């Protein structure tokens, strides 16, 4: 819960930086928002979605295929968002 709480907060800051442009500021959040979700996530159908396919977009970024890195990210962002109902 407190847990929930961290990654509700990176998920918001993430979106604000995005909206100003802050790719650098986006990355280090997401790179924080990384730490949290590998902690949380280590149960539901949408919880199983969520690591499985963090799982994959980490394989496919050390593979560096990253048209599918885009889309993995894409979908998680919207995976995460449900779970943790951020809008
Ligand atoms: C619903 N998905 C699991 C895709 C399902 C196969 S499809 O993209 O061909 O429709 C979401 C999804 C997961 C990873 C990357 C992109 C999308
Ligand atoms: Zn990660």
């Amino acid at each position: 819960s407190p847990l929930a709480q961290q990654i509700k907060n990176i998920l918001s800051l993430i979106g604000q930086a995005d909206a100003a442009g802050r790719m650098d500021e986006v990355r280090t959040l997401q790179l924080n928002l990384c730490q949290l979700m590998v902690e949380y996530f280590q149960g539901s159908p949408l919880a199983q979605q969520i690591q499985n396919i963090h799982s994959f977009g980490h394989q496919a970024w050390a593979a560096g295929r990253l048209d599918e890195v885009r889309r993995i990210q894409e979908n998680l962002y919207q995976l995460m968002k449900e779970y943790f109902q951020q809008s």
